[PDB]
């Protein structure tokens, strides 16, 4: 049907159509008679499947033969999404299965709509690493993704009487063909115990052992035959466990609970026993399997040449520690040495500079779970900071600053500190944040060791997020320019040259328009709600959070509702406004976010004199394939964090790419798009950084923005008073006394911008060829945000290796 | 090699090839060069499987075109072991894939070796359900069995310090290819909850949900393409399971509790709670997917003409009360008509008279689980003794006695009463069990009801326990008889034609000499243990159990050794005693034993005076596996339970088929063993049924044979005080104990006997022509022991349905 999606030759159609009776018949032993639509998909699964195998060993015989370094990219989360499409793309198959499977009375996109997430990440951190891989691959280096398979992956998202209600995603139900279990090369975990210490060194014996077992799934590169391998590992009892009979038998569980599920925060931390566990749990099993590579290949002065360790976050930061016991404790490595080796080998990202989402772990825990690592990071702490007292000498108060050890109450250890002491590396995610983290919470360590301190703006795989979620795109660049941007991102400037182009206009604007009804016909099928394919398509998804401003959006919804209201014959550009994301399960004021959109909108959507010039629509159980849908659909995309607190993002990426422009803060990555594409091309508004730290040094009084603003005010006495909640009218009190007194991310000191700069997009969307003229500047400048680019910067600047764009032979 | 394979055809070979390269491939992912052992095993077995699959889905598809009635085993228990060399003896395919896998460098036997026992049975019960679905397949009905996918099987034993120890049975951690998983057939089973009377009848209502997901396997008949299903459910929790948040999801493992272990009982009851979910949960998935199937061809009067549900003892007993609560609570029917057709559908199997292995549940554990089946069993209990009132006026304590509820300190339900009430058919396991029930324990019920009372002897597949593990006899029978006899096995009665013949007696002991050589051979692998392969192999192994009797076979032992010492120069026959089997986790008498034969083995072994005159080996984790390995080696089968205890036994049978003579009381089976092939080609020895009853009538006092026996004495004056137990003098003063004061088995009263009747074997075996004679005789009439002809019994005699030698096409 259409070019990008490659050749339907009649030999390869063939072959696919048998392969897919084969697998029918005798993988699932059914006869079309008694099959079902999920089936027929897992024939097909199993069919694409085949195709990725042979790659799949050549490319690990490659690496065995060659033996390039190694990268290991070590994340608890890896949001991976479905897999089945994307495996299509990246074989060029995707034709050739639709034609075959017409031919057998099928539809291929009904077929895709059965495959299950892999819901293994919480947001922008794992579909982050899910980028990453597919970029590594993409760019023929040596990589392997490391994590935990969990049994239930982000929770499945309910809206019961407009809250949250949360259902266990079992993902795994109906099995999963991805991927291939290696009982095999299953490892030993150990916990607990104590420490003795001979003369032949320290020994950490009485531990409990757990076993990992790993299952691997394979990562495609696009188009140029090399498969990596994502290794994922499950928690297993060992048989002697426990051994009246039956009860030890059934305690088994308690051991493989480790792996049972993913915690579901997203920039919080909570100091959990269990989440300890999974966190040493992917590092020990991870380490060993890292070693035992590098043996078949104890002279560890060459290990740092052949390894790269890249923390995703601190998250695995117990691999610093871990490394040094290995080599200390095991291989019998002096001190000096070791750390030598561990600095060389590990980088570490930083993700985040909210003070709640730092892991400060209670030593008590450390103590009980993981003694001996307390001691060696006691010993790297009391070394570190003899290096600080030499180059500052006298400067008690930056000792106390920078210990790993955090005194008080409880003492802690700060996760973040022992990662840059014990990296070569450190990085910030987007220019704006790198240079915070030098700033403010870093500066002590900026000061001791400039060197260390990068920044590698994130990106996206085009790939996942133009392709295959927008193929009509896709192939109207493709018309002009060719098929090598999708490789090469850069290449998407071309398009400037078309910005005049009245065939090139018309055919983005159509594209979009497609999309988008598309998209309104999903939500009346799937989710019974009617919406104006005409109307201005305003996207809100992220997760709920205080600091990304849901909030802020509810209150211009609002505004325009009033303005409505007051004059009803007035013309007004007709919206379609969509918030979507979950909550943390205990994160109550999200959750009373939640419940007021649903509540704003059950008033505005069913107030007749509103008509259908403003719908409100909660989109339910936001997740990596529903972003696939909504995101090409989208006109404007909302990225209104208050200044100085989203590290990056990465939504905004996708919706820039997909032909949406942008209204948001000078934040994170914003800020780079902003320059790419041209101020004149975005729609930035608020507080910049700077703004917000003159407020807080004077003191954040909302209180002046309620007096100052008849607008806000009216709001505010409306939520107060029950208009949104009549049966409950002190429903939304905690909102109401949060914004007015203990408001963190200061909603109100950005409103009056805010409202204002959403007027100026309701007139441009008004001249439908300057609104699309500004979509080609944004889409053509877009190409910085391919993670190809970031992935090359680290392979450069961190890895030391060299990326290609070399296809293996077949 | 040898006929009975099958044929090796130079395209079956080569198709047999690709098939294996392929699965090594694409199916487990791995080349020549990285490939194990076990890696080999899976691709054979998937080769194998798919062979399978284009008969299993023909054959479902025949019932579902013919509609027969189909047969309905339900079991607690398929102890069904290995599965690879049985696919491939039924489906005449084991010479071939002989050949294909040593044309690829691999030997076949090491790859079988690798396959895990499915162990989902405790002995000889299990067993025979897995024998009856063998012959179900083989006679062509249409028959299902049902059970629960237990996670972890009957322990392995290991013997540590000569006790036993337990480890778990993870027989699914490399994956179990013979099964499908059928998720799309899961059903929902009720737990807990209450009972509430509408004007529109009882509901049940508020009750915790467990979903049963099925997994199903193939069942193979012998050479006639039909293959049947094995339909085992897997308990899961739903989604919404007690849906803080991660708490939850961490307890959905209370539901699934419910498969993860078979409790380990052989002969005895326990009430607990997990249990009494067990049998529950694998009757109301079972019946929901029976009355599906019979829906899918409410006209329940036809419903016995298309159902029969044989219960495999009292274990699924709760069928008979979910029936009727189906149809008298859901369907809708009168009382009268839902019992109708319930007895008309049920038939009832009993399988001991041992009181402590009867199910008694307490009363308020079915209150609060199952309150609903509470109240129809006191219903059918009502109506149940009205009936014995209206037949025996006045006979107060005959309603005492046959009531379903026993009173008492605690109420319980007798599961057994309430399956001869709602059952058209009893029957027993061998004649003198059959005759047992009538006389005794169920005496009260045959007087009122006399047609329901059956005999069906029990029987072995001719296929595993022939065919499979001794195909050396198999071969040489073949070349005098023809094939017919495997699936006919009444046809060994031709071999008395060649009782005198030398070449085949030559070819019979040298059968025997080639599998003990190998018996030895894998002793010293495995185990590190010398055997004589001259000696007399005199064994004995089945569950460790009291009335099992392997007390006796240790006096005999030592009585053997005594003599030695006392006239070390003196001729004996060399022996080697093998003993084994597991004992029940919290059996502590059956430890003991355990540990008293090592004991006995530690002195023996070590005597340098003894030599290699005797020899006493403990064979450790006796399971179906090694069954089939040390059944074709033996010469002595030890079948020595008190008369009246061993409800018919299988193991005996295994032993007769092989070439070895039997030593053995008249119990169970053994009887009818005797009758076929003559009392004087077995040796019997011991009290039977009736003397037994005379001694517990004058009482029986072990101290009697004590005081006359000196040999007897010296024995027992040995075990008290420490000659077997050096260090630890007093260790087996409970074993003395319980022989003096309570043994309820009579061990001293068949001690005299047991003695000369094995100086009777011995004598024999000093004569070889004359002992491979007598072995001739047995084998030739074995074959009423096929449970080809047992299964045929139950077809025409309760089912009402005629079974088919016809082949289906392929
Ligand atoms: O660079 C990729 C993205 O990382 C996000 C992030 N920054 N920190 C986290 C984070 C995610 C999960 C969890 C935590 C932090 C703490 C925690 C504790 C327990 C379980 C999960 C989590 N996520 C940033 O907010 C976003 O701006 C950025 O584009
Ligand atoms: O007909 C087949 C065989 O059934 C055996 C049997 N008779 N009862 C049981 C039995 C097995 C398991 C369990 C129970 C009884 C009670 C129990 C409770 C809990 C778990 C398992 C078990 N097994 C008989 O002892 C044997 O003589 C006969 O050849
Ligand atoms: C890209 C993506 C995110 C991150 O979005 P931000 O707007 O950067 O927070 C979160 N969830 C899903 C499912 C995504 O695809
Ligand atoms: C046949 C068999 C049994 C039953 O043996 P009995 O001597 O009848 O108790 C028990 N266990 C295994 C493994 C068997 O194969």
């Amino acid at each position: 049907q259409i070019s990008v999606r490659g050749l339907a030759g009649v030999e390869n159609v063939t072959e696919l159509k048998k392969n897919f009776n084969r697998h029918l018949h005798f993988t699932l032993v059914k006869d079309r008679n008694v099959a079902t639509p999920r089936d027929y998909y897992f024939a097909l699964a199993h069919t694409v499947r085949d195709h990725l195998v042979g790659r799949w060993i050549r490319t690990q015989q490659h690496y065995y033969e060659k033996d390039p370094k190694r990268i290991y990219y070590l994340s608890l989360e890896f949001y991976m999404g479905r897999t089945l499409q994307n495996t299509m793309v990246n074989l060029a198959l995707e034709n050739a299965c639709d034609e075959a499977t017409y031919q057998l009375g099928l539809d291929m996109e009904e077929l895709e709509e059965i495959e299950e997430d892999a819901g293994l990440g919480n947001g922008g951190l794992g579909r982050l690493a899910a980028c990453f891989l597919d970029s590594m691959a993409t760019l023929g280096l040596a990589a392997y993704g490391y994590g935990i398979r969990y049994e239930f992956g982000i929770f499945n998202q309910k809206i019961c009487g407009g809250w949250q209600m949360e259902e266990a995603d079992d993902w795994l139900r109906y099995g999963n063909p991805w991927e291939k279990a290696r009982p095999e090369f299953t490892l030993p975990v150990h916990f607990y115990g104590r420490v003795e210490h001979t003369s032949q060194g320290a020994k950490w014996v009485d531990t409990q052992v757990v076993l990992a077992m790993p299952y691997d799934t394979p990562v495609p590169g696009y188009r140029n035959n090399v498969v990596n391998t994502m290794r994922l590992w499950s928690a297993k009892a060992p048989n002697d466990f426990n051994l009246g009979y039956i009860q030890a038998v059934l305690d088994r569980n308690l051991a493989e609970n480790i792996s049972r599920v993913l915690y579901p925060n997203d920039n919080f931390f909570e100091g959990k026993e269990l989440r300890l566990k999974q966190e040493y749990f992917v590092v020990a099993a991870t380490l060993q399997d890292i070693i035992r590579r590098f043996k078949s290949s104890t002279n560890f002065d060459a290990f740092p040449d052949k390894v790269a360790i890249q923390l995703n976050d601190t998250h695995p930061s117990l691999a610093i520690p871990e490394l040094m016991r290995v080599l200390v404790d095991l291989e019998r490595l002096d001190w000096d040495k070791a750390w030598e080796v561990t600095v060389k080998t590990c980088a570490y990202t930083n993700h985040t500079v909210l003070p709640e989402a730092l892991e400060r772990w209670p030593v008590h825990l450390l103590e009980t779970l993981l003694p001996r690592h307390l001691q060696i990071i006691y010993e790297i702490n009391q070394r570190f900071l003899n290096r600080v007292a030499a180059a500052f000498p006298g400067d008690v108060d930056r000792l106390r600053r920078m210990s790993l050890v955090e005194e008080g109450a409880v003492k802690r250890i700060n996760m973040a500190h022992l990662c840059i002491a014990g990296s070569h590396a450190v990085n910030g995610v987007a220019r704006i944040h790198s240079e915070i983290l030098k700033k403010t919470i870093f500066k002590d360590f900026y000061e001791l060791e400039p060197h260390k301190f990068q920044n590698k703006t994130n990106g996206i795989t085009p790939r996942r997020w133009l392709v295959l979620c927008n193929p009509g795109l896709a192939e109207i660049i493709a018309e002009r320019i060719g098929e090598e941007y999708i490789s090469d991102l850069d290449q998407l400037r071309k398009l400037l040259s078309y910005v005049d182009d009245e065939a090139f206009i018309r055919d983005v604007a159509k594209v979009k328009q497609e999309n988008k009804l598309k998209f309104a016909a999903y939500l009346e099928r799937e989710y019974k709600v009617h919406i104006n394919p005409n109307s201005l398509f305003d996207v809100q998804v992220k997760r709920i959070h205080e600091y990304k401003r849901q909030l802020l959006n509810c209150l211009h919804v609002i505004t325009l509702y009033n303005r409505i209201k007051k004059e009803p014959n007035k013309f007004v550009v007709p919206r379609t406004v969509m918030i979507g994301g979950k909550a943390a399960p205990g994160y109550h004021m999200a959750k009373m976010i939640i419940k007021l959109i649903t509540a704003i909108g059950d008033v505005v959507n069913h107030d007749p004199v509103v008509g259908d010039r403003l719908r409100v629509i909660f989109l339910e159980n936001y997740r990596v394939s529903l972003a696939e849908k909504v995101i090409p659909a989208a006109d404007l995309s909302e990225q209104i964090s208050t200044a100085g607190t989203e590290a990056s993002g990465t939504g905004n990426m996708k919706f820039m790419l997909n032909g949406a422009l942008t209204i948001g803060t000078m934040d994170g990555a914003n800020v780079e798009m902003a320059e790419e594409a041209g101020e004149e091309n975005f729609f930035i508004f608020g507080m910049r950084v700077e703004d917000v730290d003159r407020l807080d040094q004077r003191g954040y009084n909302a209180q002046e923005y309620y007096d100052r603003i008849p607008e806000l005010r009216q709001i505010i006495e409306q939520l107060s008073s029950g208009f949104f909640s009549p049966k409950q009218p002190d429903l939304f009190k905690d909102i109401v006394n949060m914004l007015m007194h203990h408001d963190r991310f200061k909603v109100f000191a950005d409103y009056e911008e805010y409202v204002k700069c959403q007027e100026r997009v309701s007139a441009l969307y008004k001249n439908p060829r300057e609104w699309t003229r500004m979509v080609i500047r944004n889409i053509a400048t877009s190409g910085k945000f391919s993670s190809d680019r970031t992935i090359a910067q680290y392979a450069r600047e961190i890895w030391g290796v060299e990326p290609s764009r070399q296809r293996l032979p077949a």
